[PDB]
């Protein structure tokens, strides 16, 4: 048992709910948020830049550090940063970003970063900003993460469309 609340279940570990990832995070404290990174962890906009100014900009100046030291990560990867004011670690995903031209196959490779932590909130990788189908983002966490994945999508409209067109 856990303290998701109001979800709806769509397959024996992902869950989904009509909800802005930084009010859920403020609220849940999970041990993990997924942030919808880039490689520089530049969280200018979209849900990363959300999230950072819910830390008062705590999650850019700990990240800037992080690329001094580390470089930029991989598209697909990921690393694991503190979580804040909002979880006790942020793990930083990076999905392909298709305003950009990178490999939308990447997006499975990025979902696998998941499957290293037993539960998480998280946001569909690749959509919004990122430029990918939100309905094709879905079908790939479904078929990519087996630990328990609880999907805060922020655009009410877009989250009755994912639920309606589930397979
Ligand atoms: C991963 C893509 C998704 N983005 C988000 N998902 C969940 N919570 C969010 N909170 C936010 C707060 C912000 F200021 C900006 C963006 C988001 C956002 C979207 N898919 C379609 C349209 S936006």
């Amino acid at each position: 048992v856990n303290s998701f609340s109001g979800y709806l279940k769509l397959t024996d570990n992902v869950y989904i709910k009509n909800a802005d990832i930084v009010e859920e995070a403020k609220k849940v404290k999970p041990t993990v948020v997924v942030n919808a990174a880039n490689v520089y962890l530049k969280h200018g906009g979209g849900v990363a830049g959300a999230l950072n100014k819910a830390t008062n900009n705590a999650m850019q100046v700990e990240s800037d550090d992080y690329i001094a030291t580390n470089g930029p990560l991989k598209v697909g990867g990921s690393c694991v940063l503190s979580g804040h004011n909002l979880a006790k670690h942020c793990l930083h995903v990076v999905g392909p970003n298709v305003n950009k031209g990178e490999d939308i196959q990447l997006l499975k490779s990025a979902y696998e970063n998941f499957n290293q932590h037993e539960v998480l909130l998280a946001p569909l990788l690749s959509a919004g900003i990122f430029g990918a189908d939100p309905i094709h983002s879905l079908r790939v966490c479904v078929d990519t993460v087996r630990t328990n994945v609880y999907l805060a999508v922020f655009d009410k409209n877009l989250y009755d469309k994912l639920v309606s067109s589930f397979l």
